[PDB]
């Protein structure tokens, strides 16, 4: 059964600015997501140093970029640390609140949207290119969840019955109609090269 | 009683390159250290969301830059999550090993030293400006430690009998003789402005 939650007003605010503002340099969504994955692989790797059994849900620490033209999706998968239900519903909301206010103040000082990751709310750049985002995630301590928002002030969470994923986070981008350049192999390659060349984990770009 | 440890060969290697290479843009040591603190405050803040008693060792999450001309030291203090003894001796060594190899490969491709933080070995940029580094640190789960290295292949760790610090990390830079510009108020201000303007925690610069 699906639970529907309201975003705190400040996150709603941020998701609308990202959606409504004219800002043509949308491609940074991809370095933000890949950074987010890089951060989650670091946390699982570190944890596993003092508790090797934390890697029983999978030994490989890696990033996969999967485009799907027929579904119009670009999916970013990592086998990072994952998100618990509390993360999805309470924790990330709390943190994103003060990063949003800083990111908000910064813009009314002449910062721009590409700097969104310095404020720990990188994830929301997904709304530059996606009309809907679905996040499948599995943490060691909790069940597998599906989270979802087309923005407009609310999100849902359900327990996920799909393919079990071991441990990590899949971020599925349902791309806006004018944004299908990010399904193209040479375009994704160009962005990873330009913005993500030094990520400490293999990034595999799947072909269609 | 003081325990002396050898750095793994790869870290020794990196500490010598940093020390021996001609590279005039030394001021980035400060953004790397302040980033490291920012990362440690984030981890304590997050932990405390699911366990408020983690903040009993101190509620304030903040960065202090303290210069001392008579001691020739610049100290960076945070009240972040801290380092356990295992961190100091085993854990950070393990992580710094593969970040060093990537940072090493990157340079023999025309990357430069300012990019050291993308490889998770930012901390070692301290050796651009300091002949000796001392790190006092307190984690919730362990005792207070003093760690220390003038490089040359070894470091020491002892339990620290000094002023108890609550929780966090003080990084004390014993500056090389030609590097005292970083004791000057207007110089530190210039670097924080230039490289660290958007840190999510108050950074207080102490005067002498
Ligand atoms: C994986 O998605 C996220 O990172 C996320 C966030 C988030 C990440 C950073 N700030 O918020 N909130 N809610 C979700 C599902
Ligand atoms: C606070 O000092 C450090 O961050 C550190 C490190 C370190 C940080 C990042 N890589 O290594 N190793 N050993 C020490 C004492
Ligand atoms: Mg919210
Ligand atoms: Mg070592």
């Amino acid at each position: 059964h699906v639970e529907t939650f309201a975003f705190q007003a400040e996150i709603a605010q941020l998701m609308s600015l990202i959606i409504n503002t004219f800002y043509s340099n949308k491609e940074i969504f991809l370095r933000e997501l890949i950074s987010n994955s890089s951060d989650a692989l670091d946390k699982i790797r570190y944890e596993s140093l003092t508790d090797p059994s934390k890697l029983d849900s999978g030994k490989e620490l890696h990033i996969n970029l999967i485009p799907n033209k027929q579904d119009r999706t670009l999916t970013i998968v990592d086998t990072g640390i994952g998100m618990t239900k509390a993360d999805l519903i309470n924790n990330l909301g709390t943190i994103a609140k003060s990063g949003t206010k800083a990111f908000m103040e910064a813009l009314q000082a002449g910062a721009d949207i590409s700097m969104i990751g310095q404020f720990g709310v990188g994830f929301y750049s997904a709304y530059l290119v996606a009309e809907k985002v679905t996040v499948i995630t599995k943490h060691n301590d909790d069940e597998q969840y599906a989270w979802e928002s087309s923005a407009g002030g609310s999100f849902t969470v359900r327990t996920d019955t799909g393919e079990p994923m071991g441990r990590g986070t899949k971020v599925i981008l349902h791309l806006k109609e004018d944004q299908t350049e990010y399904l193209e192999e040479r375009r994704i390659k160009e962005i990873v090269k330009k913005h993500s060349q030094f990520i400490g984990y293999p990034i595999t770009l799947f072909v269609e």
